[PDB]
């Protein structure tokens, strides 16, 4: 619903060691969806904001979205992009608990 935040991010894969995959991710304020392509109609994965337990920045231009069961690692192109993604998720997380 009105996908406020959109971008191509490098998402960490659980397979292998430090192997990323280019996914087009969107954030509408209710769930974090990632697609194989922005032209793909159905997402490769959906992470509801209710399931999000925390979101924290990483060493490089990277941020972690931590749920109850899994952690998603996304890599941006710049620290500014990472900070915008991380602040937006933190803002929504803070308001969803109030
Ligand atoms: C150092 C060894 C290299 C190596 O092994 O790297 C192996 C990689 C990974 O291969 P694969 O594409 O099968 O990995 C799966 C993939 O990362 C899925 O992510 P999405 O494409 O965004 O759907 C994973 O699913 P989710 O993250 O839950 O979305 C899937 O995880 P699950 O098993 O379903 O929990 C991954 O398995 O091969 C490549 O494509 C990269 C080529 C090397």
């Amino acid at each position: 619903l009105t996908p406020l935040l959109s971008g191509w991010l490098d998402k960490l894969s659980p397979q292998g060691n430090y192997v990323f995959q280019r996914r087009f991710v969107q954030f509408n304020g209710r769930s974090l969806m990632y697609f194989g392509s922005d032209k793909d109609p159905f997402p490769k994965g959906v992470i509801p904001l209710t399931a999000i337990e925390m979101t924290r920045s990483s060493k490089d231009n990277k941020f972690q979205v931590i749920t109850g069961q899994r952690v998603f690692v996304f890599r941006t192109e710049s620290e500014a992009q990472r900070d915008m993604w991380c602040s937006t998720l933190q803002s929504c997380l803070k308001e969803q608990r109030l």
